[PDB]
This record gives C-alpha cells, structure tokens and sequence, in this order.
C-alpha cells in the first residue's frame, strides 16, 4: 500500500566491485529549511570592502543536492581498492532517489521549541537535466554530500550571479553617462525555478531521478619515464647537432650522442609567470580572466572585474606553494589547520618543465602555451576531488583539461532542487506571513562506475596505497586517519598521500 | 613435421589473472649431466665428525625437477597482485612440458673442451606420480626452479636415505652382538628407477606431464583482534568470578567485569621449552624426533639419532631468534649475509601466548599441546616458501599444520626424474667406460591457481604490499629489490616484508 | 647486423641519490623503489630451429 505510516524506501549503501563495473550505493539523511522566507532577492555580496571587489547574486528559496565529489560515493576502502586494482574508471550511470520525507512544523514558544508533524505539507522537487537554469554546483564547494553515511546532510541555498557587478557598477561618470553599462542591466536574466514544471511530494510519496553519463575516463596509471626517454641509449643516432660559434669556441658539427637523443615531444602547457596579489579578502589568483567591453567604466581595475584562474600551471612543476592545488578537509579549517597541499605523484607526464637555452646556459620558460606534440597527464585526483565540471556553452573551445582535475561535461548530472512548499498564514496586514516548517528525508545516490583492470609485464612490485601511509589523530592521538575520535570526530587525512590519489600506483609503458 | 631441426615447443611465460583463476606460465633452460658415472652408491655422509651425527644415502645417476616454491611460479608483480587482491588461493592444476632437448658430447683435449651434437643420444625421463620411489623434493631446498626466467636451471642429483644410520651403526658391543641392529640392515630397501617403465627421448621428441591438485586453501586474510576480544565490552555479563583466599585477602565472589569477558578459545599449540644445541655442524634443533627400538645400540645419543623438529613454536610468539623461521635468499649466503628472518604479520591468530596464573601473578606456559577450542592461523607464507610438503603414509595422524607453512599433501606433484642415457664405450678392460654427454632443454611448468577475491564492509583503508616497502642494493646501491645490478646480479629482498607475506593485508572479521 | 635491445628504466638525475644530508632524498628513493623492470621472458614467444 501507500500512505502515512508506510515507508517509501529502505536504506541502501555499500559497493559491489566487478571486473567491468563498480556500483557504489549511498544513502544520507538530509534536512532543508525555508530559505529567504520564500523570496527571490538580488543583493550585493560585499567583502570587508578594503578593495573594490564585489559580487551580486540572486538568492532563491530553493536548496539543492550536490553529489559532486568522490569522497561521497567511495569509502576509503572502496577508494583504495579502486585505485589499486584498476587502471581507469568512469561513471556509467547515476540513480538518485528521494524518499521517506518528513515535513514537520516548528513551534517556538519562548526559548524552547517543539516539532509537530503536519502530514499535509508538501515539498517541491525539481531536477534540471537540460541545464535551463544556472548551475548550482561548482567544484570544490562545501555543499557536497557528507563522507560518513550517518552524518546529516544540510542542503545549501541556491543562488546565481545574474551579471558581472563592476560591468553593471553604475559608477560611470558625468562625462560618459554609462549608457553601455545600463544596457547590461536592462538585459540581466532573471530565473525563477517556478517557470518549469516540477513535482510536489507529501510524506507518503517519493521521487526518483536517473542520469546516464557519457564522458572521458580517469586514468590511474603512472608514467615511469618522461616521453623524452622513450629511446634506446645503446643504438647510435643518425642526427647531427650543429652548434653555432660561441665566443672563442668555434662552430662544431657532430653526431648527436647516443645517450641523449632528441625528443619529438614537448612540455604540457602551463603558466608560471604570474603571482598572487593582495589580501586574502580580494580575489588573489595569479591570472584574472575578465571581460571589459568598450565603453564600460571600471574604477577599481585589477581583480575587481574578472575571476581568478588557479592553479595556473597545468602540467608544469609547481615551483612555489602558490601554484600547488590546496584545500581544507573540514569547513572548520582555518589557515594551516587541516589544509592539504597537492604533492608530486611521481608520474613523469606530470610536473614537467621546459628550459630555453641560450648559447651559454639554460633558463626556465615561464609560461608555455598549447604547442604541437605536447603530451601530459591530468591532475592526479584524490578522493576529495570533484567528479565533474560543467563545460560552458560556447562556439569555440580548446582542449578541455581542468587543472583541478575535474571532468568537463557539457551536460553534467542535473541539479536536484528542493524547497518547502509555502504554507501561507492569515494576516490582517500585507505582512504575508507564512508557516514555519522543515523537511528531512532520505536521499540515495547510486552510481554505476565503469572500470577496467590493469595488466602488466613489469617484473617488479609496484607502489600501492597502504594503510601504513596514515597518521594518528584525535584526542590523545591514538586514532588513525578515516576513523572516529572518542568524542565521535572523524579523523581527516593530513596529507595528500592519505587522500590516495590516482596516477601513482600502476605503471604504464609510455 | 618432426625431427632434428624442428623445434618441439615454444617458450611460454607470464600470468593471466581472473576472478576465479590465475594461470602462471613459466619456462626455463635446464642442464643435467651424468651423475655418479651411471652408478648407484650407498655412502656415509660424514660431517666434520666432531659429533657422532652421520647419515647414509644411496645416490642415483638420476637428476630431478623440483617445482616446489612460490618464487618460481609468481613474479614479484604477480605475487603482489595475488596477495593484495585475493583472500585465498590454491593450485587447481599443473602442467609440465620438457621439450627442445639437446644432447651434446663433451670432447676434452687438454684444457680446452669442445661440444659436438651427436643427435642420436637420448635421455631417460620418468615421472613418479604414485610415489613408489622415495620423494626427491623436500621443503626449503636450493634445488628449486630459478626465479628469473633467463637463468639456467641446473638440476640436482637424486638420492635417498635407505636407513637411519645410528640404528644400523654396527657399533653394538661384544655383549649384545647387535642382532636387532643387523635385522634393520637385512631389510634395507633399495630402489632403482630402472624398475619402472619410463620414456627415452631424443632431440626431436618431447614429453608432457599433467597433475591435478586437490588440497587446502592458503588464506591471505588477517585477524585484526584475537578471538578473545570477540565480545562486546558495553554489555554486562552474567558470569561470576570466585577468587579463593590469597594470604590475607579474603575470598571474593563477584560478577565478571564487562570489559574483560571470559574467552571460550585457547592458544594454538606450540613448544617454547627447548633450546638449540651444540655446534653448527651437528643437528641443532631444539626438539629431536627420533626412533630407538629396544635392543639397538646408540653410542652418541642426543641428536645423533633422530631429526630435529624446527620451528618448534607453531602459533606461539617466537620469544627468541632461535624459534623464528629463517632462511637465505641465495646459495652464496653465509651467516648474517643474505638471511631473512620471519617477522610478525600482525595477525592476531598468529604469535599467540598463554599465561598460567598462580594466586599472585601470571607466568608463561612453556609448551602447550593440542587442546580443545584452539584456533590459529598457519604460518604467513612469503613468496620464497615451499608450496607443498609430502604427508607421510601412516595409520594415524593429528591435524596437519607444517610450521614452515607448507601444505601437507599425501600425493603432491610427482617428481620428474631425468638422466643421461648411458652410452657405453668399447674398452679392452672391465673399466666399463662410458661416453661423456650432457643434455640441456626447455622445461615449462604451467599451474592453474584457484583464487577468490575478498569483499569487506570495513570503512578504512587496509595495508597493502607496496614497492615503497623495498630497499636499495647492488654496487653503488642504487638498484632496488627484485632488480638487476649493473653486473647483472639480481637484488634479493633483505627483509621478511620485502618477501610480501600473506595474512597481512586483508582483514577478516573473526 | 641487429642491435641489442635496451631501455631506460628511470630518469637518472631524478634517481641520482646525490641529495644531501639535510633532505635525505626520500622522494628520490621513492622513484627507485618503483622502477619498472621488464623481462622479455614474461611473455610467450616462439622458439625456432633451422627447419
């Protein structure tokens, strides 16, 4: 049957490894609340205002489900077994279910608050698979599904940036009159999630969404030598190296030495020239990707308009800590506390350099662009990396490697939006008061991962991700990584290697 | 076709991993020579003779193929992948082929020797699968197939011990007259490999032998806690612990504490009491298994008669280095050079102890025997361990755990015997001169291994055998383990963990 | 006349062992520890006589 008192679905979880496939099931307990008091609002996002960096977003009542990260779908055991036993993997299919909803009313008299289940209140649930609305998810957000299946998942409000602020700044001047600047405002899109059709669910009801990926593989195999050493040092070469006269030393023609042969392959692109700017408040990235159409007025300049492009060095060796990719394990993390810095995976298609020689010596080429015969490996993703990124809709685009490592998909998984159906309340005024409710429920993401097992003719052992690669933590510091403190706290990895990255273990003949 | 100039078989090697099966193929280049000048001989094996330990063996012309060890069949890569990805494995089937024989004549004029291929000379090849002849193979022999597929395999002469020497010593005395001692000699079996039918092969011919195992599994999974902690410390217990009066303290009756509950399980058997004896020359083991029927005369006593039982402590913690299992990687290895000592696998069914408490305190029980409710894990075999052991034919026997870790089979793989067919030479004397030849050829052992993959609900990462667990070696010490020195020498593991033992990685809920 | 087959297992200066007393070259040993070693005997191949 169906109704109040009949659970809609059960709990699923775990993982089933096969040769061709890996099916990772997860279920979480989520809570969403009334956002903005059921209003759309466009307000300026202001920093400390030491610099003129500002932002403008339109905040909706809606909240959304973000499934994008590997930490959500794989346990540390499932990840270790994934990266040790398989050379490549990608997400075949994804299935999300939202069930066992409970909408409860919040009754607050004074300090103490009580919770009464109304049973007739619904929730709006909307999945955008055509990407007609602006994307909610962005890589490296803290909104993502929790790692531990028993933690509650608190959803985040949905908002989006209608316009670039400094372009719309209205600052202008008396001479220009900012006509082209108003023109940007006049066409500033405004999206309501109410335009589209969507489901309204009460406690007895549930819903389901399926997604089918088609995307590129994530390669777990390591390069033991650079592509430049793909030769045989015993065999002589036919080539000639002519060196022009340098100072006193005369020009010399001679056969290239057998041990160093010319490479036909060049360094993967990346930019080492730029450096970060300014205080932590302003956007600090070394490069700023910005748009400045003629006629508009920008008073602040620099990073005020534009968004920073980081990490700038895609394949290149991160000479400085600024270039190394870095994040925090926990939202409580402050500076140097709980931060993880990317380290070399010791893959020779990764952390490349290029030296421009003059007559006397070699010097580092700061920034190298796309050039033919460039081969490189994508960032060695860990378990904490985002799975996908949304590729913009644009006429032309170059090769897609996001330097964070995420996969650029032009149709990533749809973003599932959910909110409290507004329950109005009678009021003699215009005060448009509403009833205070929230909904908790059980969401289950189940993804089918397409894996393919390695095979090698290598004689020797290879590196593997081992639990011996972990450190103790917690109070009294006897709890390992990925384990629970006596207080109940979950011990986060303190190093990039405890995150078990790919492109480390398995060797691949170049 | 067939004949001289048509190779009989090709080279096989490698491994194919599946979920159910692992097929490890190997091929080696072997050389066997005329042994004993085609004679059977029973001679005394004499040590330095500081002690009366002596042995008597009957040495045959035959040489044999020993396939028993894991190092032969698995590369370090194939082993790592075996022990990381699989909870248990056993040998389904075995297929041996002997082909591409070359029998060449050794012509020696003065110092320089030449090699001429006669083409009409054969070799005798005999496989004993019924075990009618005494077994040639014994665990931990150096006669085993080489690790590296490109090394030549020099076979060893076949011999066997017809009688226990000190029982047959003839020493006796004038009073006894050693009648029961002669009775042992009078029936002393004498085995000729010529009794049985066997194949004679020339260069064009080859042969093949197949074996089908049925045996116990080798379990790769680790116990994280002892079976004594299989309880729940939060739940109270119903049991009572009564402590008799001790000195002044009165007898106390009280409920057993929740955190320490009684275990129904006891320590696996083992013997710590004995210690090794005497010089390296004599048999030094802590226990001597001997036979001393009434009426026989033993002058030397102690280890003169009997064979030492080592390691004596099966599951028990190896209190001293004497008890730890130990070997050498290379036959060139002398004391402390190239020796590997077994270390704890950190499996809680392994390295157990048992303490007998008196009123005041607990004391270690030296030697514990089979007792009900004993649970233990077999020795954590490495890649250098023997695969099987031949179980004796006897009316009664207890549980079979060899403390070296090998599997006791009552019908192990047959021993393949091979020798030079004797080519007589005319001589005017009785000098029974023969023609000097040898045979080299290609033997290929191909075993099908039955494997089963683990699955776990553990959240955390687990230990895995990693190449980071290796050390540098060779000249200038820049070559890793399992790799080749600039001179061409193969770098042997210097520690038990570089041998990649089982029962370390994978966890098993008790 | 055919030439001998060889291959470069590792980039040498990365494996140089030079290091220093301060660093102790831990990441440098890590490159050696995983340095692949290929034997052509692993794979199956044909053995041919004159005929």
């Amino acid at each position: 049957g169906s109704g109040v008192g009949i659970s809609t679905g059960g709990w699923v979880g775990g993982s089933h490894f096969s040769d061709k496939y890996v099916v990772t099931k997860n279920t979480r307990q989520f809570i969403t609340t009334i956002q903005n008091g059921h209003l759309y609002k466009t307000e300026a996002i202001e920093t400390t205002n030491q610099s003129g960096k500002s932002q403008r977003c339109v905040t909706t009542p809606w909240t959304y489900f973000n499934f994008n990260q590997y930490s959500c779908h794989f346990s540390p055991q499932d990840w270790q077994r994934l990266t040790n036993e398989y050379k490549r993997f990608r997400p075949k299919a994804m299935q999300v279910k939202i069930y066992n909803l409970q909408i409860k009313q919040i009754l607050s008299n004074g300090a103490d608050t009580t919770y009464n289940n109304d049973l007739t209140a619904g929730v709006h649930i909307f999945c955008d698979g055509e990407h007609a609305y602006p994307n909610a998810s962005h890589p490296w957000d803290e909104d993502v599904m929790p790692d531990l299946p028993y933690k509650t998942w608190k959803l985040f409000q949905y908002g989006y940036i209608p316009i670039e602020n400094e372009l719309a700044d209205l600052d202008g001047n008396a001479a220009g009159g900012n006509a082209t600047e108003k023109a940007l405002l006049y066409q500033m899109p405004f999206f309501l999630l109410e335009n589209s059709d969507h489901q309204v669910l009460r406690t007895g009801e549930s819903t389901e969404f399926t997604f089918n990926f088609d995307c590129e593989w994530v390669n777990n195999e390591r390069a033991y030598i650079p592509p430049g050493l793909m030769f045989n040092p015993k065999v002589p070469t036919r080539r000639v190296q002519y060196i022009r006269q340098n100072g006193s030393t005369a020009a010399s023609t001679g056969r290239i030495q057998p041990y160093s042969k010319p490479t036909s392959w060049m360094t993967g692109p990346g930019l080492l020239s730029a450096q970060r700017v300014g205080p932590q408040s302003s956007d600090t990235a070394p490069f700023m990707v910005c748009t400045n159409p003629e006629g508009t007025h920008i008073n602040t300049g620099a990073a005020g308009f534009g968004s920073g492009f980081d990490p700038p060095s895609g394949c290149l060796a991160p000479t400085n800590l600024e270039y190394k990719l870095q994040w925090y394990q926990t939202p409580e993390g402050t500076g140097n506390n709980g931060n993880i810095i990317a380290n070399p995976s010791l893959s020779m298609l990764r952390d490349q350099l290029l030296y421009k020689g003059n007559q006397t010596t070699y010097n580092l080429v700061g920034d190298i662009w796309m050039f033919p015969n460039q081969v490189w490996d994508r960032f060695p993703i860990t378990r904490e990396n985002p799975i996908w990124c949304k590729k913009p809709r644009a006429d032309k685009h170059t090769i897609m490697d996001p330097f964070d490592g995420s996969i650029a998909m032009d149709h990533p998984p749809g973003t599932i939006f959910i909110k409290m159906a507004k329950i109005p309340v009678p009021t003699a005024s215009n005060a448009d008061s509403y009833l205070n409710i929230y909904c908790t429920g059980q969401v289950s993401c189940e993804i089918v991962w397409e894996v393919e097992r390695y095979a090698t003719k290598n004689w020797r052992p290879e590196r593997r991700h081992t639990a011996l690669g972990m450190s103790l933590g917690g109070e009294s510091n006897y709890t390992p990584t990925y384990h629970v403190d006596p207080t109940g706290a979950y011990i986060q990895p303190t190093s990039y290697d405890q995150c078990m990255p790919v492109k480390t273990n398995i060797n691949k003949v170049l």
